[PDB]
């Protein structure tokens, strides 16, 4: 039977478009989803909305909608962005579903009947042009009265703060911390990559872990916590149990929830991977379930001097890279130009050529020629691989078998820049075999046409690696050059082909109209 594999996205906050941030951790989930399934997985791969809160009723009001109008508009665009995108997410889960919903009920009752949940008063300093609460030791210039703190500044905008306090049931999570830091010694690769470990158990656990605010009383779009609806349930919990709502946790079929959890991997990005490593796993002990295996915080892509972000409107919106330059010029930008894990700035430029040097020249053009030569010389009729009878061909036979060994490792430790610019090096090599080799001479000559035969076998057999290796990057391309090569062996397209160099020992008619694998 098939292993399984369950992968996650952050659930987005639709308070504004979404832009290519978003779009690059919803691909990047994508790109594992697919590679996943191409190893033999069974994999699900979740997305969704995190719908609640203060902002999304203000946002409503602001349009003149209810939140249900004003969300379901939103959720749509969302889902259409998606489909767009080719996004192979199996579901797609929002807060406001019974089925969510559900959940956080139940979840929140059970921590208060465990006295795991205790009723308080939430003490906050609220910024508006920050939407950021802050405790009183962030504030600037704190203005003090009687030796408290009544007054500051905040520490990000400067604005004046304004005192918050109001009833909230808070969960004492400091009792799971020896738990927490165990589950961390013996999963050393929990927290991705290691380096972001040490800056958030300075700053996060070793001040101590103090009780946590999950409920407020002053707004009611949110979870109301049934025994005391007064209450709406805050995003510690209500956010955060989608990843186990959406697979029907604590609903009358718990089929999903028993196949899939726990999650293999909780992608995002930095900002809030401290949520996911702490208050999640004891969130989870608090319930006795499984732990995550692994959380992945990802890097920022950067613009105007700040990460982009849908409040700041420092965007760059993914439907018109879409529209302009296509769908494979998209995703490939994405998951090439930013390293999975470090940060870096959106520029055109960097588009433009990232797009048209590596995929319409390097691929395209390699595909090209390749196809014009076969029916040049053969009209049509590709020759059959028989052995590396060129002098290069052992070498770089041998460059396919360590390029696929490389692409291997490099996505099991989901450097996707790196896999794919290790494809490139072969695609790259494989133009530079056409100059080497020079098929227009040995096309000249009737003794070489066994040699030229090899030639082209050799060139669409590089060609199929890099398109296999593609597929789960690109949606569009490796489908179409499989189809202009005219490789219609199913078995052709999977990685399992790619053990033993020169698999097409029959001779194949190409197309007779080849075009532009791109855009
Ligand atoms: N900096 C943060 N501090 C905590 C305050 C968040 C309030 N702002 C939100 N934008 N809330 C929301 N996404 N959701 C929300 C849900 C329910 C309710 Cl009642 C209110 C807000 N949080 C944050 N930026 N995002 C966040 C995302 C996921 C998780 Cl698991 C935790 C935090
Ligand atoms: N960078 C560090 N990395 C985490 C060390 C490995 C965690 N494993 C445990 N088996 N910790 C523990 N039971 N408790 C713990 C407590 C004190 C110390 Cl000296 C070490 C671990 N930590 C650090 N520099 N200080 C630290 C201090 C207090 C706490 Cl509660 C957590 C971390
Ligand atoms: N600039 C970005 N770079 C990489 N990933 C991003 C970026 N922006 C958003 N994401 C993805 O979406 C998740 C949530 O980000 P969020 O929507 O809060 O960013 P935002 O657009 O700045 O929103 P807000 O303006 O409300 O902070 C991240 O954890 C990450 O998965």
């Amino acid at each position: 039977a098939k292993e399984t594999f369950y992968i996650t996205t952050p659930i987005y906050y639709p308070s504004g478009n979404l832009h290519i941030g978003h779009a690059y951790s919803t691909v990047a989930g994508d790109v594992i989803a697919r590679y996943k399934r191409m190893q033999g997985y069974d994999v699900r791969y979740l997305t969704g909305t995190d719908e609640h809160g203060q902002k999304i009723q203000e946002k409503a009001q602001k349009a003149g909608k209810t939140e249900i109008e004003y969300l379901d508009e939103m959720i749509a665009g969302i889902k259409q962005l998606w489909a767009k995108l080719e996004i192979s997410n199996d579901d797609f889960i929002r807060t406001t579903e019974e089925r969510h919903k559900h959940v956080v009920e139940q979840v929140f009752e059970r921590l208060l009947k465990q006295g795991d949940i205790y009723l308080g008063e939430y003490e906050g300093w609220y910024s508006v042009p920050d939407e950021t609460y802050y405790t009183e030791s962030q504030l600037v210039d704190p203005q003090y009265e009687n030796g408290k703190i009544i007054g500051g500044k905040s520490p990000d905008s400067g604005h004046e703060v304004e005192l918050v306090k109001e009833e909230s049931y808070f969960f004492n999570i400091s009792k799971y911390t020896d738990r927490l830091l165990e589950f961390y010694d013996q999963n050393p690769d929990f927290i991705q990559p290691p380096s972001r470990k040490n800056e958030m158990i300075n700053n996060f656990i070793k001040p101590g872990l103090a009780d946590l605010a999950v409920s407020r009383t002053s707004f009611n779009w949110g979870v109301h916590v049934p025994s005391n609806p007064k209450h709406v349930v805050y995003v510690w919990i209500d956010a955060l149990v989608n990843y186990i709502s959406a697979l029907g946790y604590l609903s009358d079929d718990e089929s999903l929830f028993n196949k899939y959890w726990p999650a293999d991997i909780h992608l995002m990005a930095k900002e809030i991977v401290r949520f996911h490593s702490i208050i999640w796993p004891i969130l989870l002990m608090a319930l006795d379930l499984p732990l995550p295996k692994k959380v992945f915080a990802h890097g920022w892509i950067l613009m105007k001097d700040g990460k982009m972000s849908k409040s700041k409107g420092n965007v760059v919106d993914p439907n018109i890279l879409i529209d302009r330059y296509g769908l494979d010029a998209t995703r490939y930008y994405l998951m090439r130009e930013l390293p999975f894990g470090s940060d870096g700035v959106f520029t055109p430029e960097a588009f433009v050529e990232r797009t048209n040097f590596d995929l319409a020249n390097d691929l395209g053009n390699l595909v090209n020629r390749t196809i014009s030569m076969v029916n040049k010389y053969f009209d049509g009729e590709l020759p059959a691989y028989q052995g590396p009878l060129h002098e290069l061909d052992e070498e770089m036979e041998a460059m396919a078998l360590e390029t696929v060994k490389s692409y291997t490792e490099s996505m099991e430790s989901l450097q996707f820049s790196v896999a794919l610019s290790t494809v490139w090096k072969f695609i790259s090599r494989t133009n530079k075999y056409i100059d080497e080799t020079t098929p227009w001479v040995l096309a000249k000559d009737d003794s070489q046409k066994d040699m030229l035969g090899n030639v082209m076998a050799h060139l669409v057999e590089n060609i199929r690696y890099a398109a296999v290796l593609l597929r789960p990057f690109l949606t569009h391309a490796p489908k179409e050059i499989f189809e202009q090569l005219n490789i219609n062996n199913p078995q052709f397209m999977e990685f399992s082909s790619l053990e033993q160099y020169g698999v097409l020992n029959e001779s194949i008619m190409v197309t007779g109209q080849p075009k532009p694998i791109f855009p």
